[PDB]
């Protein structure tokens, strides 16, 4: 106590993949004797999880309120262009939002928060493919199916070769979501709070 | 029949390590084809099959389907994954009754890799995956148990995690591929299946 037992914590699809690589050995730097047991899912069942105690703190996107649950941002995250090399945008700088809007953009299904932004981003020519994570779809357009877009830190997560994929920031105004934890004020173990919170920041 | 996208399935455990060699090597002998992908569970993917909204998909087996045809591809051996400072560490190879623990991670139900290991052997994170479970032992929760294809296939500076053979004999899967009897495009599917053969094979250092 109160750094000794496994932490319960859970994640959005869209963000635990790319964090917790990094978190995992910033956390045992600090805190060597508490495990993670880790679930991934949707805002909303991780919510009610959060709620009933089967997890003691989720990671999610803003906007996020929840009686009894105190949230803190944790810190902003641009969004980036996914693209096969030998797409003409690749001799673009930057991508103009407004040029998404096409059939081959491909999105993440209905339930995905990052869907909601993405869409708020851009300009309804799409392509939804449902039952899809990030990864999916980073093949798809390596495929050279279509293009997608990407958080940050999920831009270099990957195991392809030079030349295969290319990103593109987005022109100006770049869109952006704001990562937090939340948990339930009446958690016996703060400090487990504090050290999982710092040791995100310092990723 | 090579210039048209072609609809692909495969199951939780195998697509997130076979794609990212398979892609490459698929665009190398075939550029005019792109994937159309879907990851989901062994049932699914057969219904999507014989409906028709998956082209072919990648399995292991036991598979078998009327008016499907099956065709084998390679025999794929299990690790087990483990914490870095693990006294199992210490091992060179691990015998399978050793994964009689609470430590043991599994697979929720609808996954047959699950059964696999339970077939390989003497805790349940539900609706978890392979990579979560990377993650939960990276953090010093427990033990898992990997196909070869991933254990490669993470972001961990070494020192964080460590992998370790089955004693002999060691168990392992046989990945699969699908596909309808009457399907338009064989050639394609021949080129897929040479593709996903040559993935099998590990790059030297």
């Amino acid at each position: 106590a109160q750094l000794a037992a496994p932490l319960k914590v859970g994640a959005i699809y869209t963000i635990g993949p790319y964090l917790f690589p990094h978190l995992i050995p910033q956390l045992h730097r600090v805190a060597p004797q508490m495990p993670l047991y880790i679930e991934e899912n949707f805002t909303h069942i991780l919510r009610d999880k959060l709620r009933t105690g089967e997890l003691d703190a989720i990671i999610i996107a803003l906007p996020f309120q929840e009686a009894d649950v105190l949230t803190k941002p944790l810190f902003d995250e641009p969004f980036y262009v996914l693209m096969p090399a030998d797409h003409p945008w690749t001799a673009k700088a930057s991508i103009d939002s407004e040029l998404l809007n096409d059939k081959s953009l491909l999105l993440l299904g209905e339930g995905h928060c990052f869907r909601d932004q993405v869409l708020e981003a851009c300009p309804n020519k799409h392509t939804t493919v449902e039952s899809s994570s990030l990864e999916t779809i980073r093949h798809m357009v390596a495929s050279g199916l279509g293009v997608s877009v990407l958080p940050f830190s999920a831009v270099d997560s990957h195991h392809y070769a030079p030349g295969v994929i290319e990103v593109r920031p987005f022109s100006a105004p770049v869109p952006f979501r704001t990562v937090a934890i939340a948990w339930r004020a009446s958690f016996p173990r703060p400090r487990a709070i504090e050290v999982l919170a710092d040791s995100i920041r310092l990723c």
